[PDB]
């Protein structure tokens, strides 16, 4: 099967803007014809989650 003929989806908000927040996306997946026949549920990644915006919160006194 061809993982990507399901598009991802966009980068969701960071959770956190600062120390480390996270951030996931998914695919856009339409139960259908080419899904069931392909096996595309067994052989493709369907998620990707990310940590973002690492950086340390500027610490004010
Ligand atoms: C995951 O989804 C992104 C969104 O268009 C594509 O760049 C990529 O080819 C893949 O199927
Ligand atoms: C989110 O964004 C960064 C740039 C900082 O201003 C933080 O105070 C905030 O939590």
């Amino acid at each position: 099967c061809f993982c990507d003929h399901y598009a991802w989806t966009q980068w969701t908000s960071c959770s956190k803007t600062c120390n480390s927040g996270t951030q996931s996306r998914h695919r856009q997946i339409v139960v259908d014809k080419y899904y069931q026949e392909n096996f595309c549920e067994q052989i493709c990644s369907k998620q990707e989650t990310r940590e973002c915006n690492w950086q340390r919160c500027p610490i004010n006194c």
